[PDB]
């Protein structure tokens, strides 16, 4: 690819996107904060319990609208994208509870849902040039951040994981095979790629994916302006700030996930600008949405700045890590994001 980490290597297919032992421990003997309990996953029978089926055949991802960006609503939209959410939503849970209890029960309810998926071959036939394209990206990383943190389970069908695993490879592989347009090449979907990429390069222990998966974060850092602002991003208009914090979710877990193979993603910077101009940014244009004003007109939509949003997941992680302030008073409530690896209070908030 050409980057300063084109020659990284997995080292260890199980460290997963955290450390899965300590943080059960720490769950199960400590004494958790009220935040720190509200998120502990209830446990259920999921043994009984059937899951989402894949799609016979092609992949497609119906028009929202019958028409045109607006107007009268498809209703083949709304069946079709819940078929898709459920699955990233109970492969997540799943994976939140494996970690929380560490009961083998959890890893074998996933494996059984997943190898359903690979024997179909989802996520595999489609129009690369569809909403299907995207669609692939996140649903595939989410299911890969729930196995990852199985992979050093010894009481599984291991010959199960290994179907699954193969069948993550392939999907990544044909994924991010296509390069995308002016936009989607290098805007917040470029770094959603690179997240699905590096977390199954790591579990397939496939070095040129998890190598291409770190270089969407490089690419990213030098698509930062002299601000912290993302250069594609703030060409959204009314949803600019809405972007700036969306990429902000697959960057943090490409860095999370390198740093667990022993790589400091987060300190790579590119013209006095890094990960952290960008939070910085994110936290001041909230305070002070004036900010935006520079690069685009409307008013912004802030929906996703709301406490208990899964579009804050991001801040669990660099929070517990680098131990800034939580300026806007975002982390009351737990946060869940299947996409991000599900809680990330439940994974990483130490009180
Ligand atoms: O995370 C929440 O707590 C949140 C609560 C809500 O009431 C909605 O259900 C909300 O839905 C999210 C959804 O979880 C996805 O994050 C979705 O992602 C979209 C991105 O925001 C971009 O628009 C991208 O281009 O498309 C994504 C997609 O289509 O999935 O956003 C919605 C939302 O913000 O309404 O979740």
């Amino acid at each position: 690819g050409s980057h300063p980490f084109d020659q990284a290597v997995v080292k260890d297919p199980t460290a997963s996107y955290v450390d899965v032992k300590a943080r059960r421990t720490f769950l199960q003997s400590g004494q958790l904060d009220d935040r720190l309990k509200a998120a502990l996953p209830k446990e259920y029978d999921c043994t009984t319990e059937a899951t989402p089926n894949p799609q016979q055949g092609e992949m497609v991802i119906p028009r929202r609208y019958l028409s045109g960006n607006h107007g009268p609503v498809n209703p083949d939209y709304e069946p079709v994208v819940t078929l898709y959410r459920d699955f990233e939503k109970i492969s997540a849970t799943l994976g939140n509870l494996y970690v929380a209890t560490g009961k083998p029960v959890y890893a074998t309810c996933l494996l059984n849902m997943l190898d359903k998926w690979a024997k179909a071959d989802a996520l595999l036939n489609y129009d690369p040039k569809s909403q299907s394209w995207y669609q692939v990206e996140w649903s595939a990383a989410t299911a890969a951040f729930a196995l990852s943190t199985m992979m050093a389970e010894p009481n599984v069908d291991t010959a199960q994981r290994e179907r699954v695993v193969k069948w993550l490879n392939r999907v990544a592989r044909h994924q991010t095979s296509f390069p995308g347009g002016d936009t989607s090449c290098c805007n917040n979907h470029s770094y959603w790629r690179g997240q699905e990429a590096t977390i199954i390069g790591v579990i397939s222990k496939d070095d040129e994916l998890f190598r291409w998966g770190l270089g969407r974060y490089v690419q990213a850092m030098g698509l930062i302006n002299e601000d912290g602002s993302f250069v594609h991003e703030m060409t959204r208009h009314e949803q600019s700030l809405h972007y700036q914090n969306y990429a902000m979710l697959p960057l943090t877990m490409i860095a999370e996930t390198a740093s667990r193979q022993g790589i400091d993603l987060y300190a790579y910077k590119e013209n006095g600008r890094d990960i952290h101009s960008a939070r910085k940014f994110v936290f001041a244009a909230v305070k002070n949405p004036d900010l935006i004003k520079k690069y685009a007109s409307e008013p912004q939509d802030t929906r996703a700045f709301k406490p208990g949003r899964g579009d804050l997941n991001w801040i669990e992680y660099q929070r517990a890590r680098f131990g800034f302030a939580d300026e806007l008073g975002f982390m009351t409530v737990p946060i869940f994001d299947p996409r991000t690896g599900g809680s990330a209070t439940l994974l990483a908030y130490k009180p």
